[PDB]
């Protein structure tokens, strides 16, 4: 009903705290992805810009473990986060990843004339 994001789910991110790593909620946008704590902390940790971000696949020694890819925003910052398997690890990233990628095509204000 309210909810209207393209990608929602519940994800350990690593980038709010003191280096660490702990699940959360986490909403890929097409104009953004904004995630907090829970389905709707209320109050948004940090956001994505759809526009800039890059992918780690594998990522780096940050984790490694299960399913931790790392993600560049413009703004130089990175996102290590895990999902829950491998099919939530490309479902999750290649989402974010695909809005931002359309995000570079998806603008208004056409100038044919």
């Amino acid at each position: 009903m309210e909810p209207k994001r393209i990608r929602e789910g519940y994800l350990v991110k690593k980038g709010s705290v003191f280096n660490t790593w702990k699940p959360m909620w986490v909403v890929l946008l097409e104009d953004g992805i904004e995630f907090y704590k829970k389905k709707s902390d209320n109050s948004p940790k940090g956001m994505i810009p759809l526009k800039g971000s890059t992918l780690t696949s594998p990522c780096q020694d940050f984790g490694k473990r299960m399913f931790v890819f790392k993600i560049t925003t413009t703004k130089q910052q990175d996102h290590f986060f895990q999902a829950a398997f491998l099919e939530e690890r490309d479902a999750w990233v290649r989402d974010i990843n695909k809005a931002i990628k359309c995000i570079e095509g998806l603008e208004h204000h056409h100038h044919h004339h």
